[PDB]
């Protein structure tokens, strides 16, 4: 997949696949 760690919600063609921890903050792992 192509995945991004997002501060906001996933794009509509993406799926929330997990979460990322980066420098003490949580992000959505958004994959398409």
């Amino acid at each position: 997949a192509t995945c991004y760690c997002r501060t906001g919600r996933c794009a509509t063609r993406e799926s929330l696949s997990g979460v990322c921890e980066i420098s003490g903050r949580l992000y959505r792992l958004c994959c398409r």
